[PDB]
């Protein structure tokens, strides 16, 4: 219930408040079985489930580095009504994940 079935495009350039697609955003995720909204959204869906299936470790290196690889290869159409620039938003996301990767190496 506490999940998204709609493709959002909100606070595109503000990482703490960003909500993009059904999956991209902090503590913001699509409901079970929900199709991602575009290529960027699909990267975020995989990442979200990866963290979920690794004891909620948002600093997991696999999860995080896999998202970076995925982000760098994002292309194609986006969903209707998208207020965000896809490339600019992927960059915003990438910065957050870079920070998480660095945080993980500090702690581990
Ligand atoms: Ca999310």
């Amino acid at each position: 219930q506490a999940c998204s079935r709609t493709c959002e495009s909100q606070f595109c350039t503000i990482a703490p408040l960003l909500r993009y697609g059904k999956y991209c955003g902090i503590l913001y995720s699509g409901c079970p079985g929900e199709r991602p909204c575009d290529a960027l959204d699909a990267c975020c869906m995989v990442h979200d489930h990866c963290v979920d299936t690794h004891n909620d470790d948002y600093l997991n290196t696999m999860c995080n580095e896999n998202l970076l690889s995925c982000i760098d290869r994002v292309s194609g159409a986006t969903f209707p009504g998208n207020k965000c620039n896809v490339g600019q938003t992927a960059s915003v996301i990438r910065g957050v994940i870079e920070t998480a990767v660095f945080a993980g190496k500090i702690l581990h």
